[PDB]
């Protein structure tokens, strides 16, 4: 019993964190096999940030300009290349702590653990979701760039995010491990704003099923809804549209609890209309949207 | 910017988790140097001295990854079983066994079959329970804090109470709370809110730009505690005020000034507003956690 926001154990990722320095700039790198991945903006001088020409800035650099530190050991950079917004620093030592890994690009609504790092040293681990507006509501200070987001499936680490910048609203933007930004963001100091964020509907429904699995049924009602009527209502509360894919994905949780997806949708519509009335669901006074259907099954079953 | 419920990096603890099997029961053990610590109920009105005397070393199957460890001795210390093994854990970190106070927070590395499954941050409630997330097989999972490179083990999971909350011991086997490791009628006492932690979280909200709850008012420690008693909040002591000093100095809001904001929040509610994305007052961040997260300390 119980339902917590749970991160993956970070050990496999901790043994990959290194410090990358270029000039006055220091940030984090991810050391996998003989390559260190880090944000390409490590080569920028802040005066470059408004309109940096990364290709022009990178061509002027040599391997010895990049200082990579893994613990108290300095690694030797033997090559460098840029892939989208990530810098790939070839090093002369393969990381003996390299876990079984994959680079995965996630969709909005997906969750992952973030190992926040400063100077190549892990400071903390927390759980995040890729917002529908492609930002993440993280906890990052200056020096956290290059910290990564991941999931662990069996003993394989799926790296899905690398931190690049903080937007003016306090939300965070980054890329997958191939350097492709999530969202319409660029690694430039130009005027950029996150789009209007919306609630991850499928995740709220998954969390309502988690509440039912844990014995909370107060919010259930005798109603059902069509998918279209649900979407017309949910859109008015800035909730993401619920698709047939989401309905299918919720099937296992519907079967386990005996509450049809459209029946749970009717409960959600009522919660949006009434609020909670001084009550809580799984210890929360707000509807939680950073638990996916997969997270609910994993945490409530194994 | 941002404020998250953050756990310590779990790596140093992951390299200590092993599976312990005795009879039909499988749970988790903590392998430090040549000893595996686990709940004594793995041998199960239980007379644990009598149950333990009937067990030989080879009855305890300890598995560290895909390697079976050989148990060369066994002894009980309070509610923890100490299984001496032939091999010292090469991954043993710098560690201490520490007993924490209610209100103190720690990270839990939830484990099943000696394999870490997740890490979450929680607090020792004033009623000595933890609102954790544990299923069958999670017993022996541990709670810890990390200071510099030293892991302070402070909790070992033993059982779930009927209300879904959890109970366990320190690493010396002493229960937190008036609990016993036996299938019997046990209930968690009435819980209260950790006041010093709510204040720390309000300072974290101010540091992150949320100030709507602030007011011009101040209060006395006695008047605040009279209000705190009414809302099932733990008494705030002069020690708590002193501990909040650094946050008070950084934000410019005196501790009793923040107390008057908290009193108004308790008597009037949030009124449709939120603080750090929460509609409830959060009490599972200590003043140290707020400073550590809003400064970026590393391990
Ligand atoms: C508080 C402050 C300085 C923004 O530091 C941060 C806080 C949290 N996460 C990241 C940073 N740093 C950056 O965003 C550096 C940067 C600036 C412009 C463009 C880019 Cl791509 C990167
Ligand atoms: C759901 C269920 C079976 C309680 O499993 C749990 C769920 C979460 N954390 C632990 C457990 N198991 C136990 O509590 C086993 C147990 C039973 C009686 C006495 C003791 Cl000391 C231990
Ligand atoms: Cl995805």
């Amino acid at each position: 019993s119980g339902f917590r926001k749970m991160a993956f154990p970070s050990g496999k990722v901790e043994g990959c964190m290194v410090q990358v320095t270029c000039g006055t700039t220091t940030l984090n790198g991810l050391w996998l096999d003989d390559v260190v991945y880090c944000p390409r903006h490590v080569i920028c001088t802040s005066e470059d940030m408004l309109n940096p020409n990364y290709e022009d800035l990178l061509i002027r650099k040599s391997n010895h300009n990049f200082l990579v530190q893994a613990g108290n050991v300095q690694l030797r950079v033997i090559g460098h290349s840029m892939q989208n917004c990530v810098l790939k620093l070839k090093v002369d030592t393969a990381n003996p702590k390299t876990p079984k890994y994959k680079f995965v690009r996630i969709q909005p609504g997906q969750t992952f653990s973030v190992l926040a790092c400063y100077n190549g040293s892990p400071s903390g681990v927390y759980q995040c979701a890729m917002r529908p507006n492609f930002t993440i509501k993280g906890s990052f200070l200056n020096g956290s760039c290059g910290s990564v987001g991941f999931n662990i499936d069996y003993d394989c680490v799926s790296f899905c995010y690398m931190h690049h910048m903080e937007l003016p609203t306090g939300v965070h933007a980054g890329t997958d491990l191939e350097g492709n930004f999530y969202g319409p963001f660029v690694d430039r100091q130009t005027a950029q704003a996150a789009g209007t964020d919306t609630t991850i509907t499928v995740n709220v429904l998954a969390w309502l099923y988690a509440a039912v699995i844990n014995g909370d049924r107060w919010f259930l009602n005798r109603f059902t809804t069509t998918l279209n009527d649900f979407n017309l209502v949910a859109m008015k509360y800035n909730y993401e549209p619920l698709t047939q894919d989401h309905v299918d994905i919720l099937g296992p949780l519907s079967a386990q609890t005996g509450i049809a997806v459209l029946d749970m949708c009717a409960s959600l519509k009522e919660l949006l209309q009434n609020g909670m009335n001084g009550r809580t669901i799984l210890g929360s006074a707000l509807l939680e949207d950073e638990f996916t259907p997969f997270d609910v099954v994993r945490q409530c079953s194994g």
